[PDB]
């Protein structure tokens, strides 16, 4: 319900963008991923409507670089591209898909702690907005590679702000124990940027920072912004101007439908206001965010038919043709996902929903109360648009699921399922094993 | 070093089956999975040898049903198939692979808590040794399906013995709160078997049981065998004879070279000795085991070239082209894997190894002591032959890696890598989005 603005219940049946979920499952088979085109438009517009304030009080641009790793299906990236959205790519493959999705290079940022010469060349030739440099080793490579191409590479800098360990314990730890960014306090971030300014084939264009994911509190974001901006003034004091300020992504999603969490609006006010408090010290730069889950998560639903009902002395198990290989979130993090029966019964019942993989962790939900589950029913799991198909695999020799896009134009198969032949399409038997 | 019987360090260089690891990396590229054919033969032979005692003392067969879910690369199954190994499949795709690998049907067992009608038809048509029935609901389906097909389905029953909570807490809680098997204590197992004996299209072949994975203690296997055999005795007093007894897999492998673990010999002595104690109450049946990890794990090595060396104020990172999407174990279970520099340097240093994915969990190991790491070196992470490629994915839009098999005949490519074209090979853009 909360966050799922395009779904409803017409006459005891679940609907996605007006389409009958049970019928979709019957038409395209199961397991089936269902992405809502409208929901994506809604999630994107909210980010635009809530940040339009930035191109009024600063006269600068606000760019939304969608984090491809959340879902890089061609049809989806294509759709986001058409909406004028940007792209946050983190590998040669995402850059490849981004460019194929017709996403303007001026709206493309490249992240990653291990960028290969191959990926760098791709970024330079494509003339992406910026290379969110992660280390000095990366800068030296980019610069040396641009020299080779005879071109100039745009470089931002992923920094780890001097966050206060007391106020935000986790944010501080995450920025200091991980592999990303250039530490500010130690003077490495400064060392890097200054090192770049003296190179002839790189063009410093900004700074970047990403503090986490699924954060349902503006506090960390306010703190991040402040510490990042504090570094910008420190740069100005050295005679270094920043064109762009990328604060990454990580805004939580309404997985739990009982409690209300911060919206794009709340996040906008927090950042915008914090930013403005520096309207004097430094020129207000372009603002960039790299939302992933907060753009596609609530648009995806996974449908799975129940093939068996197993009753045990302590639990009532509902077995569905959907498994952890199709959607890894539950089994990997024990994370919560709302689950319901696409058919409304005049009776409730507490059960556990599991997949068919021979892995104990292959469970979608426990002790969930749903309308009487019956063999043949189609259950639906919410919020699988982000980190669902993008992390899907063939564990237990199972092909990845089909994907359909529901739009006002109709329902379209945006991803075909894999057959048994696909499972072995990359395998080769040596001669002595034939 | 422990368990890795086909690798060595010759001239300050790491070798797999006599093949220069660095050269393999140069030739086939990185990231690269390297499977040792001889190691797999050794692991398999260790089981056959340790259990040869069974047929010599009962005249019955001892069958090894390799668990495909640990690794079902066509070449690997093809290899085990030629060794006379059996197959423990849990999906239509695994049965499909098993049958294409020329594994005899009388050496194939099918496990799974959610076997679909489609898969059951496949198992029946193939006349597999047995369906390891996971629930009464599955039993009815199998029988009904065999009926419509006008054939008989061989079935065994996966039971969950009433393991003592105090003794082995983890093992106990699993056989009670998980979705697998038929509860013994509550009488469900007995009920299912008695029920099967009435059906006209099923053939009761035996009992099955699987207690866990990566078990480095012989104690749990003894308890399993005893409680399984006690149940068999109960069936005997009910006039029900048991042809096969499948005790599943679970034997752990030496990820840690520091600790000594049980061998196949310790397992056989534990199982066979316990089994023979029932020779006076019941006729000794065929013995089946479903080794997965203990057959291929130590045969796999993942090679990753270092592209950058990042030095933070606290940790010295080494970024390689091998990522968690290639081998999900570290990032997913925070499990330990031995890692070394294929090149022996005259001095060592402590470093942390990370992949290129933008996910903080994408770290292979922290604070490891390796020979001086230098850009361009090739690192090797041990014991990735099981639950490695089988769990690989394309997270961050990265295709799964290449795999080579090293044998006495030479080194051959057994899995081709995925290109950027492969990543979208299943994606389809709808008309309004072209
Ligand atoms: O801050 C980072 O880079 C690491 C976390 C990223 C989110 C990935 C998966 C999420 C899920 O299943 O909820
Ligand atoms: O009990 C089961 O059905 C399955 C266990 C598989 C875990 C895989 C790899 C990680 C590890 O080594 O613990």
């Amino acid at each position: 319900f909360l966050g799922n603005d395009t779904v409803e219940i017409k006459d005891g049946r679940f609907f996605i963008d007006g389409y009958d979920a049970i019928e979709l499952a019957e038409k395209f088979g199961t397991p089936l991923y269902v992405m809502s085109e409208e929901q994506i438009k809604i999630n994107y517009n909210r980010y635009i409507e809530a940040f339009k304030r930035w191109e009024e009080e600063t006269g600068k641009e606000f760019i939304v670089a969608y984090a491809y790793k959340a879902n890089a299906n061609l049809a989806i990236t294509r759709l986001l591209a058409k909406l004028g959205c940007g792209a946050d790519v983190v590998s040669g493959g995402e850059l490849y898909i981004a460019k194929l999705s017709n996403v303007p290079s001026k709206k493309i940022v490249f992240n990653g702690n291990c960028k290969t010469k191959e990926e760098i060349i791709m970024g330079i030739e494509a003339n992406i907005r910026a290379f969110n440099v992660d280390s000095i080793s990366e800068l030296i490579l980019i610069n040396e590679t641009a020299k080779e191409l005879g071109e100039t590479a745009n470089v931002a800098f992923r920094i780890n702000p001097n966050v206060n360990p007391k106020t935000h314990p986790k944010i501080s730890t995450g920025l200091k124990k991980n592999k990303f960014g250039l530490d500010v306090e130690s003077g490495i971030a400064m060392k890097a940027i200054k090192m770049a300014l003296e190179m002839e084939y790189v063009n410093v264009v900004g700074v970047h920072c990403h503090i986490g994911s699924q954060l349902t509190d503006i506090s960390p974001f306010i703190e991040e912004t402040r510490k990042v901006m504090d570094f910008v003034v420190e740069l100005k004091e050295e005679g270094i101007e920043i064109e762009d300020v990328n604060l990454g992504g990580g805004l939580g999603i309404p997985y739990y439908k009982d409690k209300q969490i911060p919206t794009q609006k709340d996040l906008a006010d927090a950042i915008i206001n914090t930013m403005l408090k520096y309207k004097d010290k430094v020129e207000m730069p372009n603002l960039i965010l790299e939302p992933g889950r907060s753009l596609v998560a609530t648009a995806g639903y996974l449908l799975g038919k129940v093939h068996h009902i197993k009753e045990t002395p302590v639990t009532k198990w509902v077995m569905i043709d959907a498994g952890m290989n199709d959607m890894m979130r539950p089994a990997m993090y024990e994370a919560y996902h709302h689950i319901i029966n696409c058919k409304v019964k005049n009776e409730k019942e507490v059960v556990s929903i599991a997949g068919g993989l021979c892995e104990s962790s292959d469970v979608f939900g426990r002790d969930r109360e749903l309308d009487k589950v019956e063999v043949g029913d189609v259950l639906a799991i919410f919020d699988v648009g982000a980190y669902g198909i993008s992390m899907a695999n063939n564990y237990n020799a199972r092909g990845r699921p089909r994907m359909v896009l529901t739009s006002k134009k109709g329902v379209f198969l945006i991803r075909e399922r894999e057959t048994y032949a696909d499972l072995i399409a990359k395998d080769i038997v040596p001669p002595h094993l034939l």
